[PDB]
């Protein structure tokens, strides 16, 4: 059961990674972004996590893109709080790697492909979509004509 810590207070995982209570509160997680339309809010009837649903499939023709902004501040209301955050799809994590990846870009000032290979390396196994490789190069390109 590995949640991969990407930053500190940024996490990636699948859908069995997630209903892992325990180790959620071993690393100080009290937030969750569930980025599937079908899979449950796992533990929210306990009232420990604070939850978020980005209701996107991994296919060809979904746009994340428009969850980013949103994605982004509910880490920042975690990471100003002291609290980590959980983001989680399910196996091959295509769709919360993705918002981690953008994540790295838009706070760590990195490309794409590095923030690619800096989370490569934290979880190997990433299955690949070129629908949202394609959004997260338009995404590079907003930043790079724009303020941090
Ligand atoms: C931003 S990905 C990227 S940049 C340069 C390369 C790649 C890459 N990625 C993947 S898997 C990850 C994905 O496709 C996501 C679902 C997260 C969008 N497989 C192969 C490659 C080839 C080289």
């Amino acid at each position: 059961a590995e949640l991969t810590p990407i930053l500190p207070f940024l996490f990636l995982g699948n859908e069995q990674d997630a209903q892992d209570l325990d180790t959620m509160q071993r690393l100080n997680i009290g937030y969750v972004i569930n980025v599937t339309t079908h899979l449950p809010l796992y533990h929210y009837e306990k009232g420990l996590f604070n939850y978020k649903r980005l209701p996107a499939t991994d296919s060809n023709k979904q746009n994340l893109r428009q969850y980013f902004e949103e994605a982004f501040e509910f880490i920042e209301e975690a990471h100003q709080c002291g609290k980590g955050l959980l983001i989680h799809c399910q196996a091959g994590v295509s769709r919360s790697a993705t918002i981690v990846i953008a994540y790295l870009m838009k706070h760590t000032r990195m490309t794409m492909t590095d923030a690619f290979k800096f989370v490569k390396g934290k979880r190997p196994i990433i299955s690949p979509n070129l629908n949202f490789m394609g959004q997260l190069l338009e995404f590079e390109e907003d930043l790079n004509n724009g303020v941090t």
